DNA sequence: CCTGTGACAAATTGCCCTCAG
DNA sequence: CTGAGGGCAATTTGTCACAGGT
């Protein structure tokens, strides 16, 4: 079963939002949401030794990947459309003990955390907390944002959307790159470290590729 | 314009080791 | 013991020249 991780449940306003976040970062991320999903003035809180538990991390390298993170967000935001930006954190975080950091997500992040009345995209955590590359991790909640309780669907996805949403490097502007940096390479993390068995399609418009056309269902059928 | 691939650079990986308390 | 440090080599990601229209 995939019954006993924990539900991540976030609006498609935090799916589609634009923003650079290493997969650390995002990991985090997914705790947050879930903390501020489960009551709110932004605090959270990251145990070093839940998340080694959560990632199959060793203490010091949890201890490691949490502080480097945590640093990183710094100048960090994130641009919500459906154009508008919040920094991250209004605080450095803290460690007030030994294992423990306290953090400040930007209060006014809440709604956009937590959504409209249903439109928002679910997994559970140890769908994602395999997978690798950050983008991967992208394309990944994308897709699950159009998931059927059946494990199933279908998106167009635009590129010229995929680049400004993920934040993709300038190279992958080319389309060659972005078939072989990006988009081969998340593809095959989702069919090879989730549920999730994952093909698709290029859409011409000329001599242009202007979508990839994503269809997906669950290993479970 | 478009494509894929080789080559190189930068980033990131899981590991390793030390040591404070 | 944990976890806050500093460190590593191998691997992956990000970039671009070049060759050719597959
Ligand atoms: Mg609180
Ligand atoms: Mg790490
Ligand atoms: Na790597």
């Amino acid at each position: 079963k995939r019954k006993n991780s924990p539900r991540i449940v976030q609006s498609n306003d935090l799916t589609e939002a634009a923003y650079s976040l290493s997969r650390d970062q995002k990991r985090m991320l997914y705790l947050f949401v879930d903390q501020i999903r489960k009551s709110h003035d932004g605090i959270c809180e990251i145990h070093v030794a839940k998340y080694a538990e959560i990632f199959g991390l060793t203490s010091a390298e949890a201890s490691k990947d949490i502080r480097q993170a945590l640093k990183s967000f710094a100048g960090k935001e994130v641009v919500f459309y459906r154009y508008e930006s919040f920094p991250w954190f209004i605080k450095p975080a803290h460690s007030p003990s030994r294992g423990l950091y306290s953090v400040h997500i930007n209060p006014y992040l809440i709604p956009f955390f937590i959504g409209l009345q249903n439109r928002f995209t679910q997994f559970r955590l140890s769908e994602t907390k395999e997978i690798t590359n950050p983008y991967a991790m992208r394309l990944y909640e994308s897709l699950c944002q159009y998931r059927k309780p059946d494990g199933s669907g279908i998106v167009s996805l635009k590129i010229d959307w995929i680049i400004e949403r993920y934040q993709l490097p300038q190279s992958y502007q080319r389309m060659p790159d972005f078939r072989r940096r990006f988009l081969q390479v998340c593809v095959n993390e989702i069919n090879s470290r989730t549920p999730m068995r994952l093909s698709y399609i290029e859409k011409k418009k000329g001599r242009q590729t202007t979508h990839i056309v994503f269809s997906f269902r669950d290993i479970t059928s």
